């Protein structure tokens, strides 16, 4: 029973494999939904089982995604690397369906949930130092995710509490446990894998991938920069659509680009004389101008550990990506010195 979209028909208290009892709806996306159910041969464990419509493509597509994910498990025997698990994997009449462990809300979720207020920064640090960790772990065993972006970081629990917010004179919720995992490996490439040439949702894409010089590991750094700063102010940095326009808001919020990275792309017709072909006087330059400043203009105190954030941002979202921070590097950052 399919839809006429290639959706799994089911309904609550269905069986799947006669082993997975569906008990709600977790999730719905383009390429198929997540439902929590009850998996009987693993002693009734609640999991997040991923049914992928009965699409070619997107089977193929899901192939791929478990490869990654059993690479992942073998690597972690002690789930110790913060990247979501997969439990068990199978072909359901053309829906490649993958149990996952069950987690809560996404970090983007919740974001939205609280009015897009941000994250306070002791929770910011956290969530940052995961968000490092399980990158880490992929970019040591050959792996680039190219997606990371809120929606695919989710607290294990996302349970919370309503704390009050003196500054701003409103309630927040406050998640009780910051801890997260990664997820979503749809996109995740090996060193040795056919890459593809543009990667990441357009606000996390880095500079090298839209000027088309080649892209690995770094890639997934830059993107961690933009996640870590939309925490901390509760909005994208990258708010924009256009290629030329994204060029010229990095320019805004970086400084300029660096003549090597123009003087190599082939994506000429976004320079001119040497430089980005952008003209700030006008009303799109305008827009610019008005919805973007430089980078350190968005701290909110400041206080040391403010300064120790925007630090690690400002080195993450280097514009070379040979001479951009490495997760490495990123773990043993002054920012994350509170942390135990
Ligand atoms: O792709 C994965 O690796 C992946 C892996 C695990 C989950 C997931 C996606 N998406 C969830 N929720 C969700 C929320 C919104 C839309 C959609 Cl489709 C799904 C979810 C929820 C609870 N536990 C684990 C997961």
């Amino acid at each position: 029973e399919d839809d006429a979209e290639g959706h799994l028909i089911y309904h609550v208290g269905d069986w799947l494999q006669e082993r997975y009892e569906i008990v709600s709806t977790l999730g719905e996306g383009t390429f198929g939904r997540v439902v929590q159910c009850v998996d009987h041969r693993r002693g009734g464990a609640r999991v997040a089982l991923k049914i992928i419509k009965n699409v070619e493509k997107y089977k193929e597509a899901a192939r791929l995604e478990i490869n990654v994910l059993e690479k992942i498990n073998e690597k972690d025997p002690d789930n110790k690397n913060l990247c979501v698990q997969m439990f068990d994997w199978f072909d359901y009449h053309g829906h490649m369906c993958i149990s996952f462990e069950l987690l809560g809300l996404s970090t983007f979720d919740f974001l939205k949930d609280n009015n897009y207020l941000p994250y306070p920064i002791h929770q910011v640090r956290h969530m940052a130092f995961q968000l490092c960790q399980a990158v880490k772990f992929l970019h040591d065993n050959k792996l680039t995710h190219t997606d990371l972006k809120p929606e695919n970081i989710l607290f294990v629990n996302s349970d919370y509490e309503l704390t009050y917010n003196l500054e701003k004179k409103r309630d927040e919720r406050s998640v009780k446990s910051t801890a997260v995992r990664v997820v979503d490996f749809g996109s995740a490439t090996f060193d040795h894998e056919h890459h593809s040439t543009i990667v990441s949702t357009r606000h996390y894409r880095a500079p090298e991938v839209i000027l088309e010089l080649g892209w690995s590991q770094p890639c997934d750094v830059w993107s961690i920069g933009c996640i870590i700063f939309e925490y901390y102010v509760g909005f994208t940095l990258f708010q924009t659509h256009d290629n030329r326009e994204h060029l010229a808001m990095m320019e805004r919020i970086l400084g300029p680009i660096p003549s090597r990275m123009i003087r190599k792309t082939r994506k000429q017709k976004y320079f001119y004389r040497g430089r980005l072909d952008w003209d700030e006087n006008t009303s799109a330059g305008r827009y610019v101008r008005e919805n973007c400043k430089p980078l350190r203009r968005y701290l909110t105190s400041e206080a040391e550990e403010h300064h120790q954030l925007f630090d690690l941002i400002e080195s993450m979202l280097e514009y070379e990506p040979a001479k951009r921070l490495t997760l490495g590097e990123a773990l043993q950052h002054p920012f994350f010195a509170r942390l135990r």
